[PDB]
RNA sequence: AUUAAGACAUUCGUGAGUGAUUUAUUUCCAUGAAGUGGCGU
């Protein structure tokens, strides 16, 4: 399981679209490896990581040039789940 | 010409007087104006 950041910036690149920033997006738990390339023969699976905690819907990638966006906007693809809090409570006494 | 004849059960007379469709009853119960951040290790 890896990033739907990294999911959604692959395809991005799949066309002729530079985005913004010098190193290429992580892959691995640790070293300082880059990857703008394929990610292996076999494959890699992709799911949408930061829903569990609290969902988002659209999702700005600055491009190169300031003068335009590019956007990514997520629906539950049948209408079923539209919402999730963080289920993370921060509690501040004294 | 005969125990006959004669005689409107009629006159007068308000179905009227008194009397609140009123009394009692919560438009109320449940319900977070809330959720999420995104971008260049």
């Amino acid at each position: 399981y890896r990033w739907e950041k990294r999911k959604m910036k692959q395809l991005i690149k799949a066309r002729g679209y530079e985005l913004k920033g010098d190193h290429s997006p992580i892959s691995g738990i640790r070293e300082n490896d880059n990857s703008w390339n394929d990610p292996n023969p076999n494959g890699y699976n992709y799911a949408y990581i930061r829903a569990i905690l609290g969902l988002a819907e659209q999702y700005e990638f600055q491009l190169e040039t300031p003068y335009q966006k590019a956007i990514v906007k997520i629906k539950s693809a049948n209408n079923c789940i539209s919402r999730y809090k963080s289920p993370l409570l921060f509690k501040i006494i004294n």
